[PDB]
């Protein structure tokens, strides 16, 4: 089960950026509110903006800064890739513990959707190859964030911006870094052939071995070079280093080598499932990462 | 895009504490001065095999429970069982009490479960009453007092509380009055429930989401009266759909051009042939945990 982080600690932090009558949400982190640069543009700028120019006419007193109703007096702007930092006049009292990450591809994360400062709903997204997300996103959605949170830290990996012909979605990290090669203009943009993420994909097999399910344990193992090139034939991503380390822990508890799993998931693309099922499913599930699998089947 | 989302958690999460009596620990719901916890805290695991609450109760003192919240204890003033859940009195209020109100929900309504333990929050996930009165939620050991809520406005209802699991994998528990959902007892011996049926309004809601993501492969020319689809549904183990059920739908019908009877048309097809192979939203399986406001709340 899809299973988002509790949201409380970002609620805290988000407010709504109004410039003109363009509003989103940012992200209220210490003295400094974090939010998509569009914000300064009117639709039509939006068509093809000049974000240095366009920021050249702005002054601090321009931007509306709201926690609720309550306006944040702005005493600083500037702009970093494609985000506005807002320097406010108060220290948000509800700040976390927090780190700024940029994520990898197969990377899962809770989304908190937000419109006009104020939360709607929470869930899971997995960081497709092409970096699009498979959001819940409208109008009025951008600057709403996604993260991770490990002991008392929320680590922010993405912000809303955008959506894509094909109803999925982008967006950068909070440095304003557009994760993928989109841009913040209102143009046509495409998102690349997708692939299925592969690490994610041994670590459901994991998980299935760890409830008993474990036809699918064959008597051969690979290496990691071989099966990079017989995955890809079948739209699946290569493995990294990272990703074989990442899969550590559930190899451990499992005493199933990764590469062994490798093979086992080499014969499932060359072979099919034969009609069979894992974890009550024909389908590979490519959406929970190794420390998903562990989160779930752990507390 | 659609998604199974959430309510953001952040009401919940400032009401969850520890309780402890004897060796054994779990979760509480601090409002006010009150905690709500499940009653079973107070049997050891022998008393769990069989237990007389209200004979184990009547020998309990204030002092027998420990009720933490963070790293502060908060002292119990006073004790009394409803049902199936104990209320404890504390000698401090939390300041962080919303607006609320208790609820029962009707077997096919969904909710919001923040899943914790020992008081502190780890996951949030959306649920559904099953028509057999059990939930398929992911709990572990002391996951016990974690709660099922909604959000409206300002106010949380709470309608769940959570009790223990069935040997089947499957979760059942409480109303806020410690009354049950389903014929089930808080004693530790193997409990089986009622056939499960699907809920058909739901998974009708569920297709008009995915033609309102651009996704009609499943729909079909043909129609039905609504007693014909009701003697297929049943032969299926689906709920049969009321005109009540017609009318909450109206509002996706009128979105999508999609009569209701027309998408039941469209479900008798998919339940007589299967899908041959195909998804609809990513699922290979026909949905039926989203409701028509779920649907129509994120649409
Ligand atoms: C937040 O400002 C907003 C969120 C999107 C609107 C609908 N769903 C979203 O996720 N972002 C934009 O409106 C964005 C601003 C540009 C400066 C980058 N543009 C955008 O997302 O365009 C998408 C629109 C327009 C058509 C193109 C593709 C999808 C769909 C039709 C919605
Ligand atoms: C909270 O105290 C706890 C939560 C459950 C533990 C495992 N998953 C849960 O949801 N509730 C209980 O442990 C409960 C206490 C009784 C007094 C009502 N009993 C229970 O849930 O039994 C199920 C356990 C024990 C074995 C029996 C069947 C299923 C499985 C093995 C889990």
């Amino acid at each position: 089960r899809k299973m988002a982080f509790p949201s409380g600690k970002v609620e805290g932090c988000m407010v709504q950026v109004t410039c003109g009558t363009t509003t989103l949400n940012g992200l209220w982190l210490d003295d400094v509110v974090y939010c998509p640069r569009h914000v300064i543009c009117t639709s039509e700028d939006m068509l093809n903006p000049n974000y240095e120019d366009l920021l050249i006419r702005k002054s601090n007193h321009n931007f509306l800064v709201q926690a609720g109703n309550v306006q944040l007096r702005v005493i600083g702007h500037s702009m970093q890739n494609c985000v506005l930092k807002l320097k406010v006049d108060t220290a948000n009292p509800k700040t976390p513990k927090y780190k700024f990450v940029r994520i990898q591809p197969g990377q899962t994360f809770s989304v908190l959707a937000c419109y006009n400062g104020s939360p709607s709903g929470v869930y899971q997204c997995a960081m497709r190859p092409n970096f699009t997300i498979k959001g819940s996103f409208l109008n009025g959605s951008c600057g709403s964030v996604g993260f991770n949170i490990d002991y008392d830290c929320v680590s922010f990996c993405y912000m809303h911006h955008m959506e894509l012909p094909t109803g999925v979605h982008a967006g950068t990290d909070l440095e304003g870094n557009f994760y993928g090669p989109f841009v913040d203009r209102q143009t046509a943009q495409a998102a690349g052939t997708d692939t299925t993420i592969t690490v994610n994909v041994l670590a459901w097999l994991y998980a299935a071995v760890i409830n008993g399910d474990r036809w699918f344990l064959n008597r051969f193992t690979t290496t990691l070079n071989d099966f990079n090139l017989v995955a890809m034939k079948y739209n699946y991503e290569p493995l990294t280093q990272d990703h074989v380390d990442i899969l550590g822990p559930l190899s451990a508890q499992t005493g199933i080598a990764v590469l062994d799993m490798c093979a086992s998931l080499k014969e499932l693309l060359q072979n099919g499932m034969n009609g069979r099922t894992i974890l009550g499913s024909a389908l590979l599930e490519d959406e929970f990462t190794p420390f998903d699998v562990v989160r779930q089947c752990s507390g």
